[PDB]
């Protein structure tokens, strides 16, 4: 039955019909953090994996769980971020303030919300987002269009190709994903 996906609604039926998937979700949901949500390889994972045959619903891969809170402290962060795991052993959030993000990259100067740190993420398939809102949905991000993610592309953003310090982060940071290893349709791009 459900695999015959090409389109956000045939993998966003997906999602919701997994108990794991939603789980992550819901508790994001109730942190009472401020301008978080799921973004990025975390939801990429439950929609590579549905037009691969692959597990979308494995909840064993890395749960990118960014957000943008200048009042919270440098060190709480990391203090929040154990909790999180040791509550929660069975997932991998991974929280990182956004704020803080000037000395572990190149020329990235503060953002201006989370949907603006995504279409500055190292791929356009990874400035994605999915989260609830106030009505229980499926709030969507596609800054590049879906297709990135559906022909399973892997070129920059325009945000770095502006700049070639942040184009030698994304390099570097290629060769040591397994992505292809993962995917066997992955497709690599520069621009």
């Amino acid at each position: 039955g459900m695999n015959t996906v090409k389109n956000k609604q045939e993998i966003l039926e997906a999602f919701r019909e997994s108990p794991d998937m939603m789980a992550i979700l819901t508790i994001i949901r109730d942190l009472g953090l401020k301008d978080s949500w799921l973004a990025a390889g975390s939801v990429r994972n439950f929609i590579w994996n549905l037009l691969s045959d692959k597990s979308p619903f494995d909840h064993e891969t890395d749960i990118d769980v960014i957000f943008f809170d200048p009042d919270f402290s440098y060190e709480e962060t990391l203090l929040l971020e154990k909790k999180l795991r040791e509550d929660f052993p069975q997932y991998q959030w991974e929280l990182k303030n956004q704020v803080y993000m000037h000395q572990h990259s190149p020329h990235t100067a503060s953002y201006t919300s989370s949907r603006d740190a995504m279409s500055k993420y190292p791929e356009r398939c990874t400035a994605v987002g999915l989260r609830l809102n106030e009505e229980l949905d499926f709030e969507l991000y596609v800054p590049y269009g879906l297709e990135d993610i559906l022909n399973f592309q892997v070129r920059p953003t325009p945000h770095f190709l502006e700049n070639e310090d942040r184009m030698e982060l994304y390099q570097t940071r290629l060769s040591k994903k397994n992505w292809q290893e993962k995917w066997k349709n992955l497709i690599f791009k520069n621009t």
